[PDB]
């Protein structure tokens, strides 16, 4: 019966509507429909096995919506209604900006992948601040109930001082967030990924952390850094070193890839931008695995990239992720994928002898 509307969405509704609508229009409609609560509430009730305690919070389940789906904080409540254990909004830039010219998003259905080059289209900090303020106390209760909120920060295209952009984000949205993400891994703003370099990252994160530490206790979020899947071994070593040196609270692993893996079939494979979905999956999992080992398992990781099944989620958890996110799978399978991942993950945890998600975190490293 759950499998179910899964089949209807996956085999008929989503393919048909994707046939009618370009991906950007489709995404806007999805955000709209989700924000209005037009989707029926998720039948799957989260078992205690799926609960995770990390980043100073309880997470009712470990499956979140990745940044980029709700860039401007318009659909947070509808996303919880869809069954996500946590919601991340953004990336948000300090000033509003339009992003790159169209077209800028492409489906690769034969690869179960997407390529995007949005370039941080953002309503800006002020608009998002007011949107989150309008439901701040509702979010306080949701968080207390095991449904935390993350806010992902970006920087403006024309900004001279990257660190000041991130600092402003901490000041404006830090007080409304359970965790903040310093997104230094978008492939679609020139020079951004260079902020992952050791010296630049250290300077940037020192400032971010100083700003965060200046917030009142009740409004003091955890700070995570979101990294690329395309880093050298040296880059990864350096990130791990800075993270430990500064006491960064966690990592989001990974953003989209600028690589184009051998075997892509989609007609649009050579479009510029970040690739997401299935071709990113194991590249992301391996990056999680490496970051977990480099941080001695002491630094919480949110694993993201190509998750569309319980198996995909559990592989990332066993590689070292405390939580996972998805986006691209939602675009192909629709809302039922959320319950699907959770049900399959629970079943696999039981089959592999885990008491719950927490027991599985980093399990591959202890074999
Ligand atoms: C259309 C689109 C827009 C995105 N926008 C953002 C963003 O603004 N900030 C960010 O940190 N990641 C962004 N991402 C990356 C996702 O958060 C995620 O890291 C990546 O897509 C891998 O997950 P997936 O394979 O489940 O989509 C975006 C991805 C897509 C497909
Ligand atoms: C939240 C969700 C996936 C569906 C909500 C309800 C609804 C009526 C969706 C209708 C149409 C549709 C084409 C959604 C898929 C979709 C994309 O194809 C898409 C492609 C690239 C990047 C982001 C995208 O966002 C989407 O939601
Ligand atoms: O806005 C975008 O282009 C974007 C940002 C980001 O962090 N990742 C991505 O794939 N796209």
């Amino acid at each position: 019966m759950a499998t179910g509307d899964e089949r209807f969405y996956a085999e008929h509704l989503m393919p048909t509507l994707q046939g009618l609508l370009d991906p950007e229009s489709a995404h806007r409609l999805a955000v709209r429909f989700t924000s209005l609560g037009l989707l029926p509430r998720a039948r799957f009730q989260d078992s205690d096995m799926l609960e995770v305690r990390v980043l100073g919070h309880k997470f009712r389940n470990p499956v979140g919506i990745a940044a980029g789906f709700d860039k401007h904080g318009e659909a947070v409540d509808g996303l919880y209604k869809m069954g996500f254990g946590f919601v991340e909004i953004g990336s948000v830039t300090p000033k509003p900006q339009e992003g790159n010219p169209r077209p800028r998003v492409f489906r690769l259905p034969e690869d179960q992948a997407v390529i995007n080059r949005y370039g941080f289209n953002s309503h800006g900090l002020s608009v998002v601040e007011h949107r989150l303020r309008a439901r701040q106390q509702k979010q306080a209760k949701l968080t207390e109930d095991g449904l935390p909120l993350g806010v992902n920060l970006g920087k403006n295209k024309t900004s001279v001082d990257a660190a000041e952009d991130y600092a402003e984000g901490v000041r404006v949205l830090g007080p409304l967030a359970d965790y903040l993400v310093v997104n230094v891994s978008s492939p679609n703003t020139a020079g951004l990924r260079s902020l992952q370099g050791k010296a630049e990252l250290r300077r940037l994160l020192t400032k971010v952390l100083q700003e965060r530490d200046g917030l009142r206790r009740v409004h003091r979020p955890a700070v995570l850094v979101k990294i690329a899947p395309d880093l050298t071994s040296q880059d990864k070593e350096d990130i791990a070193s800075v993270v430990k040196e500064l006491g960064i609270d966690g990592l989001i692993v990974t953003n989209t890839t600028v690589s184009r893996p051998a075997g892509l079939q989609g007609a649009l494979r050579s479009e510029t931008g970040g690739l997401s979905g299935k071709p990113l999956r194991d590249l992301s999992t391996q990056t999680i695995r490496e970051m977990y080992a480099l941080t001695q398992g002491r630094v919480p990781i949110i694993g993201v990239g190509g998750v569309s099944s319980g198996q995909d989620a559990l592989e990332k958890i066993r590689a070292g992720a405390s939580l996972v996110q998805l986006y691209t799978a939602l675009t192909f399978w629709g809302p039922p994928v959320v319950g699907k991942v959770k049900r399959e993950l629970e079943a696999l945890l039981k089959e592999q002898g885990f008491g719950g998600v927490t027991d599985a975190i980093g399990a591959d490293h202890r074999r």
